[PDB]
């Protein structure tokens, strides 16, 4: 589509007349806090935002790794949601070594915009402007803070444009404002602005009454009145807030409706105190939340600047796209449209392999302790089925996989189950597509009105005995399957062509050419089955003492099992993948007459 | 397999492989290098394995001209996909010289390089030392031999034969007598050589070939064999029947007992029957794309065109030629340059085959309506003569029979030919077919193939009119283009980039687009889709007679247009387009 500077986006969108919106979010103080709101980041970015921003204020020591700083929490948004984001920074209590050093780890990191401003007790928000052009050169688009009703500290209401002026001419790309009451407001602040000679866009910031506590908050963010109007008819509801927010709705609509009308307004940036039903309800009201959203592809999308042309990825790190992302992040470039036309994955550090569940509830879910091999193979069942143990506990992930099934696991469900049951260990699949509409809810993806494809996939891992009987049975299977076996020693046998990859994802679009984003890369696997293996120990067996029989015997499938992928070929006709299990089964077992 | 001729040459014949060869000489007339060019388009149908062009300083043969010894081989590899063996001589000629001659031959992808004296500082022997210097290795130099041997004695020229191995391979002369190098065969390995010898054959296909033998041999042909041609009329057919019977015979047993280089002559037909008839001609190969690939070693990763020069690959490889890289997997995302221009629509080996006499009677030796031009697409298309009796063999645009898809709409198209359609380029709509189809087949074997349906056209100004309209209703499954000679256009291509119309899914590989529609190179192609109406119809009439009016009319007025449906699965909607067109040329009004 477009993978262009913010305010290249805005001044397209300018010309080409589409109104947009943007989201403003504040870091939360605790983890808990944390991961609620990149939970939400995701469920909002499906309305299509211009852009998302997170707020900075030096009491939240916003510039560290802390998982709650602005810092990470800005990081996180464009590396894992894909979204265009504004991290905001202020310059009261900083000296020169401080910005800069900040400055310098927003561009490592992938951060593209800033919001430049002063805070409250460098002295003026225009030296941070004129600061980060001297040092940046004009790497970042900026933006700056404007007041409808002129800043509080300022004298003459005239004088205070003057500045705005200055700073905006020290180098800002636009201005985002406070919150106001009438649209005639931003009218008169933008033609004070026009006739200033102040020629960049004016985004006006608006903040949705969303209950009681809205009033108080209102006014520390912004030093405003709050109007009799708005005050007579909420203090009767004084204690209703559900009935206070369809209120806060009716004036927000009203407001924006009548800037959209003024066709002077090129957007909408919602103060949202991270919280997503009032906000979202009044875009849907307005027209402007996006009515059939798609996922782009298989696999999100990272906004980081350097991986913008990375369009295909190997199979293998679909549930730890984490890990991936780690793995590649030294690389110079990456692969777009063939994975095949290779820099090496990089090595890893042990957080990485750990899981965030606390070693209490792994152990209620995994087991106290494991009395052979199938106490294993149950837990996998478990994970598919979704049913409680005999704890009563469901296993909600396994060391490979810490969120639930997607949708089109739900094709094979009983073929999964049958297969674990019988020491099959499954930790990725996916159904064979012959051509399904793009739209498609279970496995849809990519532009409207095309047609996505998938091959077969299957991968587990498996007791040496299983394997080499698997390995006779793929004889009769030789032209249609493609097999790699690999132990943890690095023991393996494939029959990809050449060591080339496969495809098996891709999608034909109308007007385009063609996208593969997924492939099964045999040299990719030697790398990740590394990883593989050592989730074995380092997130289930050391959940048990060294000495412990339930140790024994994790350690002892780690040592010995068959890490296995497998594609069926021939996507037209019905997986051929259960067969050749039933038919590994048949081998093993072909000395006892009661399995024939 | 794409890989040099030393390893091209011992990698089959251990491996159970025998090969062809085919050796011509160079031209002497203009109309004598076109005729040679196409005879090499036709007998590299043989599946052969290498060609081989010859040399003498006589003829300057490192030059430009169109019959020099370098640009036919140089031909041979850029435009017809042979790999090829350019002869080189050393008999009377400066240091600088050779140098620059070797200079040309790998700049214009010439790969294998053979070293020879020639009859009038060094002699046989300094060819490879030359080469060897500034010739790498694996590279293929090959050193000629001759069996029953000729001016010296054996003791030091036959010892100077086996002795220059250091050279992936000789060349031996005509052998006269069946198994008579055949004793040169194991006393070859007995001098030491660790090369393999490749062995001549000479045909008869006339009275006055004959005395050629004599010429090029300097032997004398057996008391036998003409004891049988003296009998031989002066129909010099008949001395050729019993030319291929006589060679049939004599290398059936020596493919086997014992690769045949065969000395065309510049001809055909007696070294082809014997081809067939010695197991070696393969008629029906698969294609790996559904285009040729280039033998030159530059476009070695070349997998993805535009589908705008089907019909003049040739063309393509011409206006592609300055290109330092080539497009790989997607077309759009190669940064393409710009193509080159074609001023000169009269080079040898770009042409067409048929002279204006022929082209005349085919098309019309006087046009009197628009109509008369369209009569003409039909009979194409149809393969039914025209009114005195003559088949259209071709069009401007056209100059060889269509594929075999084009049978799966052939009642299609003479519907839209006939109602001013008039059609240039097509393919029908394919949903997954076997890679192994023989009619829609290409790529390795055990995948499946795709194609949207393709539809490209002149047509009047008011039939443009009128499809916009049509189209309206079609946007959201149509992709068009449609431009004139002057350059006005119109296209929903979004963002102006190109779609893909074929691609394959292969066992264990990655897929494979080979073919676009690019509203870019579409605007390059119209430049030469347009200057053909002129070049190749209009010049056949006097310059201000009322036929090149009518062609002069149609290529300063109609559009060019091509139409895509998106929904492969579904069938081809490009016939409803057109009806509709139709239905909106006409007043009923009720
Ligand atoms: C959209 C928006 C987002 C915000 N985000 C944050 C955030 O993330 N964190 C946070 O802590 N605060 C934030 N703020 C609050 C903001 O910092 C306060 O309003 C602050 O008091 C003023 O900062 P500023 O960048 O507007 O400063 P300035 O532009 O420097 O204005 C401050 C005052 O100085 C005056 N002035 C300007 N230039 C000169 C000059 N050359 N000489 C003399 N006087 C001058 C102006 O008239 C004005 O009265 C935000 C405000 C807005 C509107
Ligand atoms: C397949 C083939 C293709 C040909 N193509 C051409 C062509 O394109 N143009 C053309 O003009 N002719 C061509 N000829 C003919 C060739 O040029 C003549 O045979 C020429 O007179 C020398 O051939 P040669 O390459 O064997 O020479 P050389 O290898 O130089 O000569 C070897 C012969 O001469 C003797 N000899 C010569 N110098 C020495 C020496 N210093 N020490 C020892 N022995 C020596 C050897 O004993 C031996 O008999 C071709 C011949 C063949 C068989
Ligand atoms: N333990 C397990 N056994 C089998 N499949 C599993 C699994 N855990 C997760 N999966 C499945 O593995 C898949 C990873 S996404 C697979 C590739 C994707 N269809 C694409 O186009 O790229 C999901 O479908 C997920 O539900
Ligand atoms: N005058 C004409 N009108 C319509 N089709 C024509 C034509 N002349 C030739 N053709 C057909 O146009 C096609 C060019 S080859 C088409 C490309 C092919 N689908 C691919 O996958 O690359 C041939 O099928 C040929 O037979």
């Amino acid at each position: 589509e477009r993978h262009e500077r913010l305010r290249e986006k805005m001044r397209r969108r300018l010309e080409s007349g589409d109104k947009w919106f943007s989201l403003e979010f504040f870091p939360p103080r605790t983890a808990e806090g944390a991961v609620n709101l990149i939970s939400r980041f995701d469920r909002m970015a499906a309305g299509g935002p211009l852009y998302i921003d997170v707020t900075w204020h030096p009491a939240g020591d916003p510039g560290s790794d802390k998982e709650t700083s602005s810092m990470m929490i800005a990081s996180t948004a464009v590396n894992y949601c894909g979204l265009e984001t504004i991290l905001h920074m202020t310059c009261c209590r900083q000296r020169l070594e401080e910005i800069t050093g900040h400055l310098h780890k927003a561009k490592q990191l992938g951060l593209k915009n800033i919001m430049a401003l002063r805070g409250d007790p460098f002295n003026y928000a225009v030296d941070l402007v004129k600061h980060i052009r001297s040092e940046f050169g004009d790497y970042f688009d900026i933006c700056v803070a404007g007041y409808p009703k002129g800043h509080p500290e300022a004298g003459s209401f005239e004088a205070d444009l003057k500045h705005l002026k200055e700073k905006v001419s020290a180098g800002a790309d636009f201005i985002i404002t406070q919150l106001f009451f009438e649209a005639d407001t931003f009218f008169r602040f933008v033609k004070a602005c026009t006739d200033m000679g102040i020629t960049c866009p004016i985004v006006p910031g608006i903040f949705p009454i969303q209950g009681y506590h809205s009033l108080r908050q209102l006014v520390k963010l912004s030093k405003l009145e709050v109007p009799q109007e708005i005050k007579d008819v909420i203090e009767p509801i004084k204690d209703n807030d559900a009935a206070i927010r369809n209120y806060g709705i009716e004036l927000a609509v009203s407001l924006c409706q009548e800037l959209l009308a003024s066709g002077l307004v090129p957007g909408l940036h919602f103060y949202t105190l991270n919280r997503e039903m009032a906000t979202t309800e009044v875009l849907k009201r307005l027209g402007m939340w996006t009515e059939d959203p798609r996922r782009p592809l298989p696999w999100a999308l990272s906004a980081h600047p350097k991986r913008r042309e990375e369009d295909v990825r190997p199979i293998f790190w679909a549930s730890r796209p984490k890990s991936y992302i780690y793995r590649t992040q030294e690389w110079d470039e990456f692969p777009n449209g063939r994975w095949g036309n290779f820099g090496e994955l990089k090595d890893y550090y042990l957080f990485y392999l750990k899981s965030k569940s606390p070693k209490e509830e792994l152990l209620k879910m995994w087991g106290e302790e494991l009395t052979s091999e199938a106490s294993v193979f149950e837990v996998f069942v478990l994970y598919l089925s979704g049913e409680p143990n005999r704890n009563g506990h469901k296993v909600t992930c396994l060391p490979w996989n810490d969120e639930p099934l997607a949708a089109e696991t739900s094709l094979l469900k009983e073929e999964l189950l049958r297969v674990n049951r019988q020491g099959i260990l499954t930790i990725n699949s996916q159904p064979n597509i012959n051509g399904k509409p793009s739209s498609d809810p279970i496995v849809g993806w990519g532009p409207s009105g095309g047609y996505v494809f998938q091959k077969a996939y299957l991968e587990f891992f498996t007791s040496r005995e299983t394997a080499e009987a698997l390995l006779q049975v793929l004889k009769k299977y030789e032209l249609r399957v493609n097999y790699h076996l690999v132990n943890v020693k690095g023991e393996n046998i494939t029959n990809a062509p050449e060591l080339q990859p496969n495809a098996v994802t891709w999608g034909i679009f109308p007007g385009r050419e063609i996208i593969q984003p997924t492939v099964v890369d045999p040299v990719s696997f030697m790398f990740w089955k590394d990883e593989a293996f050592a989730l074995w120990i380092e997130q289930w067996g050391k959940l048990y003492e060294e000495e412990s029989p339930s140790r024994t015997i994790i350690q002892y499938i780690h040592d010995n099992y068959f890490l296995v992928n497998l594609v069926d070929n021939d996507f037209p006709l019905d997986n051929c993948l259960w067969q050749v299990v039933e038919d590994t089964l048949e081998l093993l077992n072909a000395e006892n007459l009661y399995f024939q």
